[PDB]
């Protein structure tokens, strides 16, 4: 099982300036619940974006994809191809834009948080992958985050 998990603006933006232009504590808690105990696979830029406090993210096998053969990520495994990272029964791809796109053909689940923020797409933004016909979607209801933004969770799946 390979799943992707991400939060996006309605426009599809997931990242800007190497970070994320919002933070929803309820969404991060959901992220922790879904990924805890499992493999998480991330691009090197997303590793760099993790707060030092949660590098590596606890209770998870942290795997970092990089083309730098000697890149070191303390507490993580650094691999040079995505296939090396897919050995565990449940693997969660946690971004960013490049690695979501690379992982999508392997994926059967996407856990998507849509954030009700009006953020037009800009050059250099990281974007959510596009989910075609093969994906079946189940939406939840809109919720209010203590951060002030509304959000809702989509669970997409395919065989
Ligand atoms: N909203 C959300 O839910 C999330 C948002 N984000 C945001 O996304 C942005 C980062 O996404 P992005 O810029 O797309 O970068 P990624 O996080 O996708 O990492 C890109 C890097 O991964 C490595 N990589 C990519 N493809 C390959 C490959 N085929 N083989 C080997 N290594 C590879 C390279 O590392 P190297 O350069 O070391 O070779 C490349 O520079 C940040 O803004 C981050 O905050 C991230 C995760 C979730
Ligand atoms: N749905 C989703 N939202 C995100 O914000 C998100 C995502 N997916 N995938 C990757 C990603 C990259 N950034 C980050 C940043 C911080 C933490 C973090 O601190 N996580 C703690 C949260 C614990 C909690 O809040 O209860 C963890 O232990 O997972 C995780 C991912 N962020
Ligand atoms: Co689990
Ligand atoms: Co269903």
């Amino acid at each position: 099982m390979v799943g992707l998990i991400w939060a996006q603006a309605t426009s599809g933006v997931i990242g800007r300036g190497g970070d994320i232009p919002w933070r929803l504590p309820e969404d991060q808690a959901h992220f922790r619940e879904i990924t805890m105990g499992h493999t998480i696979v991330m691009g090197r830029r997303t590793w760099d974006s993790l707060p030092a406090k949660v590098r590596p993210l606890p209770g998870r096998r942290n795997v970092v994809l990089s083309r730098q053969a000697d890149f070191m990520a303390s507490g993580a495994e650094v691999v040079g191809s995505l296939e090396e990272a897919l050995t565990s029964p449940e693997t969660w791809v946690i971004g960013g834009g490049q690695v979501y796109a690379l992982a999508l053909p392997y994926a059967t689940r996407c856990e998507v948080t849509e954030v009700d923020i009006g953020l037009p797409r800009e050059a250099g933004d990281a974007l959510a992958p596009v989910l075609d016909e093969t994906w079946r979607g189940e939406t939840g209801e809109w919720r209010f985050s203590r951060s002030g933004l509304r959000y809702r969770l989509y669970s997409y799946h395919r065989s």
